[PDB]
């Protein structure tokens, strides 16, 4: 597609039911007391994304070399080192990921609605995104006159037991007709674990239409969030300005989870790929003509 | 100031105003009828800022995806008008800027990293425009009163100078907005070829704040025919290679007629706080040309 055709699509419909979502989520977060804070998107510093079942983009900011943003997560545990309590954000990523990841369901540009709880746990995140959720799918039947999964609350499978029954996350969403949980899965070390259980969720959409959102409790303790780090093969001064708030004892027990919002639009209006819900397709492995 | 110092600041009523002001504006558009886009962070073009009295310059930021050079976003003005060539009708977006402005800059109203609210209509008029602003802040500046307590400028519509004649009277804008007590435009600035130009007149208006806090938006009319377009890139020194996407849609001639602004959120809530610097209001300071640290 060259610009003119990128222009010339129809994508009212979508960018309607968005703003739909956009109008409804915000709302539910600042109803609830949350704080809405502006992203970032260059720091010393960003979400690794590794290890997980890929470098950040760099560039240099006054003689200094600055990661674009992969996520926010710890300038969220920042946000709650400042005693913010509750906060969001509309958070735009830069994920460079191949070809391969071009399956329909991924952006290399993509923004998710970040939020954390001081306190909170992972029990709580849950049922906190259940009710946005079930109250959202309400309202998108008022929308658009169709009918969406109706379960207020969603099945959880352990990430053990999932790759045992469906081999992965993939096959298990293709499958179901309702939103479920995989929890416990071992990942980044920002992610709590105790006792060899992570402390962690993603939730998956039906119809094979695949993760939505993603969270989790907290490391906050500096010696066991250096020991995953080397344990990882992570660089500790990738993470320097952090790992001093860390050693500092600042970090506080927490809570949280991203949306995805074009996934989230993609589900709502029925896209067969997550590129006709984006004004300015951003797909993996095609540098973008607009 | 490094990590811990900045995480110890007391920031949390900056936040709580910057709370209201976004749920503010965010409704005011959603009720008019507005959707409500995400931002792009990079793209093979960006906002020049060039010329512009404004600024001094700068090239934008520029990272390789799959091998091919990406501009990160100096202004999403070129997309809002692709937005509005796909008849979206009335757009808004939360865009997040990046500009690697230098030390001159750091004024205590700029950082280089920062969010507009950025808006778009087609078909409309600089005075459609200016007067939808004038309600947007008049009422923002009202409700702030029973956030804090405190007084505003209660002005519902703002005086209105050509920039021609702010440098002849007050010598500069800063100085103008020193000697104000209430909001004010300053129209009619020659600056990008995206703004409208007729006969020598420029259809564009920042709205200036008072008692020295200074611009906290700016917008104007746009052009959309071709060769106009192109006749005032190849006179500013700029390079129709760096455009070339929205030229091919320009050719096209499918750029329609419209106008809008952007509204910084930070320089809004710094002067609704009344916060002598903007990085106050930043939970992470980007003070220009001082990399952060976090
Ligand atoms: N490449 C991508 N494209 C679109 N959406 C994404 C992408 N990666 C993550 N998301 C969404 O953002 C949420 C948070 O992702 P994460 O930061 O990876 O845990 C996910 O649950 C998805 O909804
Ligand atoms: N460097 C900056 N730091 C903070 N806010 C800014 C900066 N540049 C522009 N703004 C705000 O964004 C609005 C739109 O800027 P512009 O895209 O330059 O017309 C301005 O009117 C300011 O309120
Ligand atoms: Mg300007």
């Amino acid at each position: 597609m060259n610009a003119v055709e990128i222009i010339s699509r129809d994508i009212y419909k979508a960018i309607d039911i968005q703003t739909k979502i956009l109008d409804y989520m915000t709302k539910f977060f600042t109803d609830r007391g949350f704080k809405w804070l502006l992203p970032i998107m260059l720091s010393p510093i960003t979400d690794p994304l590794w290890p997980d079942p890929i470098r950040p983009a760099e560039v240099d900011v006054y003689g200094v070399r600055m990661r674009l943003t992969h996520s926010m997560i710890l300038h969220k545990q920042l946000a709650i080192a400042m005693g913010l309590e509750k906060i969001f954000v509309l958070s735009p990523n830069i994920r460079l990921e191949s070809r391969r990841k071009d399956d329909g369901r991924h952006s290399y540009e993509f923004t998710q609605l970040d939020f954390e709880i001081e306190g909170a746990k992972m029990k709580d995140v849950m049922r906190l995104i259940e009710e946005l959720i079930y109250g959202l799918f309400r309202k998108a039947e008022e929308w658009t006159g169709r009918e969406f999964p109706r379960a207020r609350h969603f099945k959880v499978y352990d990430y053990k037991d999932i790759l045992e029954e469906f081999g992965s996350d993939e096959k298990a969403s293709m499958e179901m007709e309702e939103p479920f949980w995989i929890v416990n899965i071992p990942r980044e070390f920002y992610d709590r674990e105790e006792n060899g259980v992570w402390k962690n969720y993603d939730l998956i959409l039906p119809y094979g239409y695949g993760e939505v959102s993603s969270g989790g409790e907290r490391e906050w303790e500096y010696e066991k969030i250096v020991a995953k780090i080397r344990a990882a093969g992570l660089k500790e001064d990738s993470f320097r300005p952090y790992l001093e708030i860390a050693r500092a004892g600042k970090l506080k027990p927490s809570a949280g989870a991203g949306i995805g919002v074009e996934r989230l639009v993609r589900f709502i209006v029925g896209a067969k790929h997550i590129a006709e819900v984006q004004p300015f397709p951003r797909v993996p492995g095609i540098p973008a003509v607009i």
